């Protein structure tokens, strides 16, 4: 409708996949060469499907900040033919706030979804079904099932993907350019 579902249409079109793990399937954002994220949850193994190809997992890190605590980010490295287009420029470099975000999802069950939630507040820490994360995003959105892994852009940027909410508050995990320095 305006230039937010138009920044947010640009990166679902080229840079994600339908991801399908034992525990179920999940929007995939693609950063760059053969290189994605995927909530934690998801519990990623030796073999994912991607778009419903057979595809093996080269190597899976679910990341942790300094203090050790979880941040509910996998960086997965796909055995898949093609290459990403490189979205690492559209990263933030450092924690913040945002106004005016869309959350974008594509699934079997929610495809060509864009939600405008509209206000991010940098949160913080969250028990996140009962698991301490850091570098949380909050958002005034009563998100759903079928949405984590969802992509959460502001015109220009490329801030987290969905992992949870509570039925008032919807949560994303903050992506930053330094998770993918190669």
């Amino acid at each position: 409708m305006g230039p937010g579902f138009d920044f947010a249409q640009a990166i679902m079109k080229k840079n994600t996949v339908i991801a399908r793990t034992e525990k179920g399937e999940f929007t995939m954002l693609g950063v760059y060469d053969r290189v994605a994220v995927i909530p934690t949850h998801a519990s990623v193994g030796e073999i994912i499907y991607i778009n419903d190809v057979e595809t093996r997992v080269l190597d899976a890190c679910a990341l942790r900040d300094l203090t050790d605590t979880n941040l509910e980010i996998t960086i997965v490295k796909l055995d898949r033919n093609q290459k990403f287009r490189d979205i690492r420029h559209f990263l933030p470099r450092c924690e913040d706030d945002y106004n005016d975000a869309v959350l974008s999802v594509h699934t079997s069950k929610f495809p060509n979804m864009y939600i405008p939630v509209g206000q991010v507040t940098n949160y913080g820490f969250l028990n996140l079904g009962g698991t301490p994360t850091h570098r949380i995003l909050m958002y005034n959105f009563p998100t759903r099932a079928g949405q984590c892994g969802g992509v959460v852009t502001t015109t220009g940027k490329v801030i987290g993907i969905h992992v949870g909410g509570n039925g008032a508050q919807g949560f994303a995990a903050m992506l930053l350019h330094s998770y993918f320095t190669d």
